[PDB]
């Protein structure tokens, strides 16, 4: 007895719907014999078969495959005595019909060289075309042959079919059904045909009839249509009463990722492009901002010419075009206008950011302020100053010229004085701004959100990577057809890490070089942690797309919940402004999440050079592996419960 | 005549080997009669029904089904005079039987009491659950009976099925076949029944054998043994040799999003959270920093104590805890050190951000410094300045501390002389500023991200909802069959936009409410033509969406697609920082994007109140007008090879 599934019970219930699958089966298949099963549309013959083959547990009851019970020490079933047809095509569509056939044979611990005796001999027997088209380039009728020449490849001794014949020509079906009867001339094997049409299934040496799960009937055809009288069978069932387990899947990791040119350009050439354009066009300070300066004591001839001409050395001439001779020629463009109205018109259009108006004796009224200097008079007062209107609309236009124009006036008055012999530092504030302890005079703003986004490209990738490879593979029965095969669940994952890890050292590798080298953002700090918590953060992603792909089973649902996720954080985590602006209620609650840690350790080894052992640079790696354990027991407690 | 397929021809695929499917087909189907078209491959016969039907377009063959061809206004087949059974289950998810039966129904432009007695006699003779069973929970088995039923209501005189009988019991099969042998008893009704399994093909009338894609036999089943002279079909085989469609159009979208918690609150409750977290997050200027402030003049006790008190009127008693006096109380936190090495390492751990170090004989070198004026020995000059030693990592940070220390100076000189009978316009730098023009001299960083923010969260969620709900529906069948049922193009695309247009019309006033009102962003332009901005941008977006879903057909592939857009033109529009800090052949590039212009002219129409006729503003409306123009011509050009 090759199978022995008597008084098998199996309950779907719950309390309200109980779905009594199976109810009482006592079904018995004898070595050397096919056994068809015939039935219903998967009411109990589709289950029936994953409880023999270990993959669904079953109820209170007895099981009895070959050796002994399925999934056992014994590796009876779930190994390389076994074939498996699956109902739907569990085949890779980015694999050649050869490259499928090494892939599978290497799972068997089969040599290369009996696989290609092996695969020529089905090739020329299921006519099949040349061993190198695609087998996503196959019509769907002739990719089932490809799957039943998969399941035929390694001559197992039980074969669990499922409708292998079903759109198949017939003339090449008298064929397959005259060698599943050759094969099991013998006593060595036995076929087990879960078919759909009783009409094919008459060759069987005994067949089996399913109705509302039981077997009503189990004898031969022979002494079924002569036992009832019967002239056809339908009118009988009118009855109203290890380590080559990964090298092998490594392989194919790293396959699927070539030949989908999509994917390949999603995950290695979006960062690269990214990090261009943000080190371009983000952190730059406004350049070419115009100024319409109205000067009265020269004289207006056009729009970009005033014919600024002052004198050096001493006996000041002017004192107006030499004021603008010390603007800054970098970030502010002149252009003059003959009227105080007008100048401020232009503002009010959009064709400008400011105005000057230097007055018509401001050369006479500046000498003799600061020369009389504490017991001046509000004349001289109210007539030699610059009256500056500025559109002040946008915060960072708007800071760079209330500085440029006040920084320029310092550098004025250091020249006024100094070549007239006097003492520099007397044209000064008390407020004296001595050398900063850290960073320069004149910091950036990309580098405050360079560090913010090395972890966020990082991070989010993995997330997408991993969640997609995971449900795609699982939904069309990739796992569970590779799982008969023998290979448990444990090399499944460590493949996937190691997989994920290599295609993850290759993203770091073009992030930082793209950042550091080119474009120069500083790196002050050691460059060997700042690789290895940029690592650690991504396995912290990674470790998330296994908690998304265990409780959405929809392509879709994994994107909203990912996108629905992340874009909140990130808005918390201080990535584009500084934490220190949120109110400190939520800046509590926006501490314990996953990146607000990272990126500031990370900004800590950049902009400063701490090293390892400052409490705010191992900050950062504590916070990133805790999430590592907490995003590894959720997905293990979900599928407990699930 | 029914069906009139004489001298077909058919042919597609690569040039040097084009795949001939339909090569010599002549097929005729009298009325009154059952005909049975039995194949293998099961592909080159569904063309066959879909050429039939009208959904593909032959290549040089006649054709005549029912009055004149199928497609043409004069007898076109596509309507209420034919019913299709899909291969696949083209039924609709979250969707009631009864309430789908009403759909269907509505379509056909069918009273609500014969829908009722149908679907009651459908429903007791097909044997399903009663009339509110979702769709969605219904068996693998059941999902098929309710597509037949649904074939089955309008009773029409030719009825294209494929594959109904292939996953029921044979009890409901003798049922299923009695009841389609009496519908067809006088000449009024024809069955096209295109199987698989040649069993059930002998209660029909005319059999029809396709092998290649021709008919090599056309005769009745007993005539074909008695012609070939054998007992089985099975051995014969081996020869070898317009307002009611879219109120019902509309109700359907409606209630496929209402069932769907998911996607409400991916597309209404995420939008009004993110704009509450940004508006508590970014913009605001961080408060709290810590200073360690060093005083020679006063006794050192404890770290947040050191008893200033100084004098009011005249008689300048300590002029250092009389400056700190006048610092701002907001965003600096005072600490006190005993030493200028113990302030300065406190910087250098990450405990303060600064130092002040008023030094031991401040208040005696101050009054000397501006007593004497501009004759000052240079001794006085360097003992009493504050030295300001600044933690200048943080660009962000940074400024303000720069800021609040220089212009805390300026009250304190504007306090010194004023209490002691002097004007305070002496203590005054020339470079006065006027009254701003715009920004009301406080500028906010919020102020200038909020308009850019409206119009990505708009853009963005009007592109996923479009594009994820056309491929959704086209790839599970849904378009194909209500398209048979008579249901235009131009009514599918009418519905969809009046759909999105309501919802992005709910989503607007949602983004608008919560910042404008709420958080009270400044609005000094008109709301009336913010609002026409703002849905222009959402049809923009829904425009881009035909696009994605033109070229994609994989759910997979259209996430990376617009994501793959969306990034790189929110990194180069100018959201996040000014336009004016790229590069000048960068920023021309830039203008082209579509959210670039469009994010400028909202800016200057809530920080200016600038209003329509002003080229800073319409110029928005023109280049958001465009890209929808410019959208809808791809799609079409994509749609014209596909
Ligand atoms: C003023 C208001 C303020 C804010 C608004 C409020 C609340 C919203 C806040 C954000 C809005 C949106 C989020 C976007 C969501 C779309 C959710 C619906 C998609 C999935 O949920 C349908 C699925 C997958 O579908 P599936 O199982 O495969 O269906 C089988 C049938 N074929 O299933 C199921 O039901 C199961 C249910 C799962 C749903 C989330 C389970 C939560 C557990 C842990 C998740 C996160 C852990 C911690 C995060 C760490 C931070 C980085
Ligand atoms: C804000 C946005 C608005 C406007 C922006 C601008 C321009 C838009 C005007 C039109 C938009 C686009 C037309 C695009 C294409 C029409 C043919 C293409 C797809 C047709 O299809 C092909 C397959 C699928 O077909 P296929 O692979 O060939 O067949 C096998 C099926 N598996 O599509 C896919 O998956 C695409 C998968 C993601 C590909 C890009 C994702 C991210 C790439 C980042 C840029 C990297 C490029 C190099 C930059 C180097 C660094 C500087
Ligand atoms: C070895 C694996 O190779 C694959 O074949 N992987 C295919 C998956 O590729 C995708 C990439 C991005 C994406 O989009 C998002 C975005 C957010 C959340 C989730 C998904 C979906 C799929
Ligand atoms: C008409 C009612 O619609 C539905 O019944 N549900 C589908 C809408 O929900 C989705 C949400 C996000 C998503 O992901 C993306 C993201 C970018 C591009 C494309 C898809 C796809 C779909």
């Amino acid at each position: 007895h090759a199978v022995c599934v008597r008084h098998a019970f199996k309950q779907y219930g719950s309390k309200k719907n109980p779905n009594h699958v199976l109810s009482d089966l006592n079904m018995t298949v004898a070595k050397g014999t096919i056994y068809g099963l015939l039935g219903a549309s998967g009411c109990g013959k589709t289950t029936l078969l994953s409880c023999i083959v270990g993959r669904r547990r079953l109820n209170t009851g007895e099981i009895w495959v070959l050796g002994g019970k399925p999934g056992t020490k014994g590796s009876g079933v779930p190994g390389k005595r076994v074939g498996y047809m699956p109902q739907e095509i569990a085949l890779y569509g980015e694999f050649s019909i050869k490259e499928t056939m090494m892939y599978f044979g290497w799972i068997f611990g089969m040599e290369s060289s009996e696989i290609n005796e092996r695969l020529q001999f089905l090739l020329n027997f299921l006519d099949l075309p040349s061993q190198n088209r695609l087998v996503k380039n196959l019509s769907g009728g002739q990719q089932r042959r490809v799957s039943f020449a998969v399941a035929l490849m390694h001559d197992p001794e039980l074969l669990i079919l499922d409708e292998p014949t079903v759109g198949v020509d017939p003339l090449l079906r008298q064929s397959i059904w005259n060698h599943l009867v050759q094969i099991t001339k013998d006593g060595n094997k036995t076929v087990i045909i879960t078919t759909h049409y009783i009409e094919e299934a008459r060759q069987a040496h005994t067949i089996g009839l399913m109705r509302s799960g039981k077997l009503l009937a189990e004898e031969s055809p022979h002494v079924l249509l002569s036992m009832y009288g019967c002239q056809s069978l339908e009118e009988v069932f009118l009855k109203l009463s290890s380590w080559g387990k990964i090298k092998a899947l490594l392989q194919k990791n790293f396959l699927r990722m070539w030949r989908n040119v999509g994917v390949m350009l999603f995950i290695f050439a979006l960062p690269v492009m990214q990090v261009i354009l943000f080190c371009l066009a983000i952190g730059r300070d406004p350049t070419g901002l115009k100024l319409a300066i109205v000067n009265h004591e020269k004289n207006y001839t056009n729009q970009s010419y005033q014919e600024c001409s002052f004198d050096y050395g001493c006996k000041f001439s002017y004192l107006s075009c030499r004021y603008l001779n010390n603007l800054r020629n970098s970030t502010i463009l002149k252009e003059y206008y003959p009227d105080p109205e007008s100048a401020v018109d232009a503002v009010k259009q959009g064709h400008a950011w400011g105005a000057l108006y230097f007055t018509e004796n401001f050369t006479d009224a500046l000498v003799a302020r600061m020369a009389l200097g504490k017991d001046a008079d509000p004349e001289t007062l109210d007539q030699s100053e610059v009256r500056v209107w500025l559109d002040m609309s946008n915060q960072q236009i708007g800071i760079i010229l209330q500085r440029d124009l006040q920084l320029s006036y310092q550098d004025f008055a250091k020249d006024l004085l100094g070549a007239c012999e006097q003492n520099p530092d007397l044209a000064e504030i008390p407020i004296s701004f001595k050398e900063p302890i850290y960073g320069s005079n004149k910091p950036s703003f990309t580098d405050f959100v360079a560090p913010g986004v090395i972890l966020t490209i990082v991070f989010f990738l993995a997330v997408a990577l991993t969640s997609s490879a995971l449900i795609i593979e699982r939904m069309e029965g990739l796992l569970d057809r590779s799982w008969v095969a023998g290979v448990t669940p444990g090399e499944i994952l460590f493949s996937h890490v190691v997989t994920q890890f290599v295609v993850m050292c290759g993203q770091t590798a073009l992030v930082l070089i793209f950042m550091i080298l080119v474009f120069g953002v500083q790196c002050k700090g050691d460059i060997g942690w700042v690789i290895v918590l940029t690592i650690l953060q991504g396995l912290c992603g990674m470790c998330f797309g296994f908690v998304i792909s265990a409780i959405c089973e929809l392509e879709r649902n994994a994107i909203q919940l990912a996108l629905g996720s992340f874009y909140p954080t990130l808005l918390l985590s201080g990535v584009i402004w500084p934490i220190e602006g949120m109110p400190t209620v939520l800046r509590y609650v926006s501490t314990f999440l996953p990146l607000t840690l990272a990126t500031t350790s990370l900004r800590a080894m950049l902009t400063r050079g701490w090293s390892i052992a400052e409490p705010a640079v191992y900050y950062g790696f504590l916070a990133t592996i805790i999430w590592i354990v907490a995003f590894l027991t959720i997905s293990m407690l979900v599928l407990r419960f699930k």
